[PDB]
């Protein structure tokens, strides 16, 4: 699925070749556009406390004529962009970082044309900062520890 | 207390002031390395299925010395600076990242020079992957509610 649940927040996954118009570019191709868009305006819904960390992810085939030095720097870029027309289609920019893996912990291993792909993506990462259980265990333990 | 707490994992707050040459370099004082090989000997301490996500924050104060064009870009290249020290000192790549915040969310209003201070920051997030919670209920979600 687009989307998958885990236990402390929600990832929506966008292949990096349907995002963007090549294998080392960061520009995101206009038919994609209004899709985040539509990614900022279910945003709009969430609980206030949502933070949203976009993230890059590449397979590990060499970097070939780019002005990207690492796959890093090709995921940063990535990551960065997409966080960029979030903010560009209203979210809050107190509610949005980017990240890069790079080409680490991959989901599949890259050794066919079908798994780099599936490397090759920008992930949605919704969770919170809450901290009550936190807060919690912390009073108590002042309390009940010298 | 360089230790916070949030019910989704642990903070550690770096002595970032000290850590880079100055408030918009990416380049570390080669004299506090040791800082950074420390936490790298005690991230192997924790199991393989514990992530490590190396995040830069910085003040609004407009950007002066640098080839940077950004605050995200200055914070994404300190946490990746900080990210690649720990890997040269045997953190393993494959539990590594880093992230960017730039200027925003700030600890204190960028009003005075100790506030602003305050909010160039690296930090190290970890956490898991987790997911027996939402398996749990994607099975019984699937049993009493079929499509």
């Amino acid at each position: 699925s687009v989307l998958e649940q885990i236990d402390q927040g929600s990832i929506l996954k966008l292949p990096s070749n349907l995002l963007f118009e090549n294998a080392t570019s960061d520009a995101i191709n206009q038919d994609m556009m209004l899709y985040i868009e539509r990614i900022a305006k279910i945003i709009q819904k969430l609980p206030k406390r949502v933070h949203i960390n976009v993230r890059g992810f590449t397979d590990d085939t060499p970097l070939v004529k780019t002005r990207f030095k690492s796959h890093y720097e090709l995921a940063a870029n990535r990551a960065y962009r997409v966080m960029k027309v979030l903010i560009q289609y209203g979210v809050n920019p107190n509610q949005l970082s980017f990240s890069s893996y790079g080409s680490t912990n991959p989901i599949a291993p890259n050794d066919s044309l079908e798994n780099r792909m599936k490397n090759n993506r920008v992930e949605i990462f919704f969770s919170t900062d809450a901290n009550d259980l936190s807060k919690i265990h912390s009073i108590l333990d002042n309390e009940f520890n010298p």
